[PDB]
């Protein structure tokens, strides 16, 4: 039962319920991507232009479109007119020293200081391992809570990401990461759907690796497609919150292809937050090329990535209008 | 400005007759070393939880409320009189001594929601305010108290902020130097909390002179006249239209008493204290020297004293915050 205003803003992001957002948040590890292809120091300007022109030439085909408050506030006022926005809340990264993984507000911003720069929701990145540390969730699932309380108050909706890892599994894209992943995303969600943490919508993995799935496998096969069908029926059943998929930079043919296979599974997934799938090959030739290079990518190559998805969508997407 | 229906009604149960005259006992650092300079062993959770469990008892039936630590104050929180409300302390204790920013930080497994749920009528926060401090160190700060204020509206509880002033350049505020800044530096300080964005209810704040160093009640160096104080009193009345309370300092019961009396005096329409050591430090000793039956009477006598003493101070001196 979402407020009045609440209700408003999920109509700005969505279009006949379906969330088909543009995700470009990304800020050191887009960093990393832009260091590769010269030898300074990437720029804030570049990183500011390169964000505004994905903005100016995607998201006419985005229904919104997910920024961070720290370089892509001039990307936020050239989207399209009829795209909302979403502002990242989350500090970028983590700490590779340890196993904890904590989360942590930027220094200088708050819920009502995202509302004031004009978004319609707020999203925050939490890693999370439903089976490490009990006090490191507990100060986690303390964490959210405020978060949550912050966008109650400020009456806009929350956007939580879930990303899981494992404390002990060095490597996501593992074999022996992918034999536990169903678990850790699906568990995940369910804590986090309790109403005390205050969540709109979960933005959150496939519940699967589908690199190991029969028919998507090139290597060894962990999981047959009943089997992977069955792990998308489960993130069904975890949650009765409106969630969408993030793209987790695999290609876009195989993101593409994994929402059909969640559709013909069972998940009533409401749309994604599609970021690297749809934008990473932008980063070498803006960078290599230059900003006019890089829009004539973005109108072809980036339009192709983002059209063919959106034709997805239209057959796999289930609406939050329902819930 | 406006109080929501549950947000007067805690007020409500902090207060008699909207007047404030709470016990304030979520010392936690502080606490330990005064316990720490009459035994030999380092001070135990025990013992910082039965001697606050002691005053909580003892000393409540004559307080509108007590304020606690959710640390070590959850027990003497449940033994407290029926007729007292109940606040809870949000931050960490203390600050680095090391660096001059004294950055805020809510307790790791804490959120207002929780706090909430432990049976508060408040959240009470302090933060350490510099007006004239470094302005990226202020952002942060007022950036933090957005949050909290949002967290306290969206659970719909009383919002209670603690300002201790300080300056980043002069090491001790007891020193005449500070003295001569003090008036300025929280005066300053609750003009800026006091806009409606930080979301504050009530501001827990120093009275804004130091009165060791006014004439009538300087016992050596004299730095300021009567009249000078009493206008420090008026400017202060002049920087919120909030209710404001004060905090003791750990001064003697006896100055504390008088100051609130020249306070009246001059003009200051403050609503109350939260009012600790000038009550309760006493009973330290005993305790860690006597042992907790020693302390109780102690608290049964000579504390009783002390806040009995005080409420009939108050009774002359405090305006109702119904305001
Ligand atoms: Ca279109
Ligand atoms: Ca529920
Ligand atoms: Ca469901
Ligand atoms: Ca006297």
């Amino acid at each position: 039962t979402l407020t009045e205003n609440k209700r408003k803003s999920m109509e700005k992001l969505s279009v006949d319920g379906v969330i088909s957002a543009l995700a470009f948040d990304q800020r050191g590890a887009l960093k990393r991507m832009m260091a590769q292809h010269q030898t300074k120091e990437p720029t804030v300007e570049q990183i500011e232009e390169l964000k505004s022109l994905v903005s100016e030439e995607l998201t006419p085909f985005a229904s919104s479109i997910l920024l961070d408050p720290e370089y892509g506030l001039p990307a936020s006022r050239v989207r399209s007119e009829e795209a909302g926005l979403l502002l990242a809340y989350e500090k970028t990264g983590y700490d590779a020293t340890t196993t904890s993984r904590l989360p942590d507000c930027l220094d200088v911003w708050s819920a009502k200081r995202i509302k004031e720069a004009g978004a319609e929701a707020v999203k925050f990145l939490l890693y999370y391992d439903i089976d490490g540390d009990q006090d490191v969730n507990e100060q986690k699932k303390a964490y959210i809570e405020r978060i949550g309380s912050e966008c109650r108050a400020e009456d806009i909706p929350f956007y939580l990401e879930i990303l899981t890892y494992d404390e002990k599994i060095a490597d996501n894209a593992s074999p022996e990461f992918a034999k536990v992943k169903a678990h850790k995303v699906n568990e995940a969600m369910k804590v986090f759907s309790k109403e005390r943490f205050g969540v709109d919508v979960l933005k959150v993995e496939v519940p699967v690796n589908m690199k190991f799935v029969e028919g998507f496998a090139d290597g060894e096969v962990l999981f047959t497609k009943e089997e992977a069908a069955q792990a998308f029926r489960d993130q069904e059943a975890s949650t009765d919150l409106p969630y969408i998929y993030l793209s987790a930079g695999v290609s876009a043919k195989l993101f593409q292809d994994t929402l059909v296979f969640a559709a013909e599974s069972g998940a009533k997934f409401n749309g994604v937050l599609c970021g690297r799938a749809t934008w990473a090959g932008s980063v070498k030739v803006y960078i290599e090329e230059g900003p006019q290079a890089a829009r004539e990518w973005l109108r072809t190559e980036g339009f192709k990535n983002i059209d063919e998805l959106n034709k997805v969508l239209d057959k796999t997407a289930s609406p939050w209008t329902e819930k």
